[PDB]
């Protein structure tokens, strides 16, 4: 069923390295990102967060006593060309809310929504990401 034009995206890093954990799409191999995931009728931005984090790379939030942090940023960019065909006829906008997530330390990842993934320094992985707002996301709250 069609994907929803409203999503979230959650940049995950560690204390101690400042690494940003990217993940390679299965459906773009040459795209590399940080979680994102739309958000689904009746739920929240923050809910989609936790409960995308949950999905794509097994880390709960709440059980693990983590902080999701609200970056209190939204921005909307055009959805790729090849990608579009998952949203209803007419969609070319997505807007995306921002999170943040440190965790203490760099980890296995254990994911189902991807191909691979990787730690890098967050210049490296925001210069990795095809996407123009997890760029900029990477830069703003990781790099400082
Ligand atoms: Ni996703
Ligand atoms: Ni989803
Ligand atoms: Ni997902
Ligand atoms: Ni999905
Ligand atoms: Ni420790």
């Amino acid at each position: 069923v069609y994907k929803r034009p409203v999503s979230i995206l959650v940049v995950i890093y560690a204390q101690d390295t400042k690494r940003v954990l990217m993940l390679q799409r299965r459906d773009d191999p040459d795209f590399w990102q940080s979680v994102t995931g739309s958000v689904e009728e009746g739920e929240t931005a923050p809910q989609a967060a936790m409960r995308e984090v949950k999905e794509e790379v097994t880390i709960d939030v709440v059980a693990e006593q983590l902080t999701l942090i609200d970056c209190q940023r939204t921005v909307e960019f055009e959805i790729f060309s090849h990608l579009r065909h998952r949203y209803a006829p007419g969609v070319t906008r997505n807007t995306e809310s921002w999170f943040c997530l440190a965790l203490p330390h760099e980890r296995q990842i254990v994911f189902t929504e991807h191909l691979a993934y990787k730690w890098l320094d967050a210049p490296a992985a925001a210069a990795l990401t095809k996407s123009w707002s997890n760029r900029q996301a990477i830069e703003q709250f990781v790099i400082n």
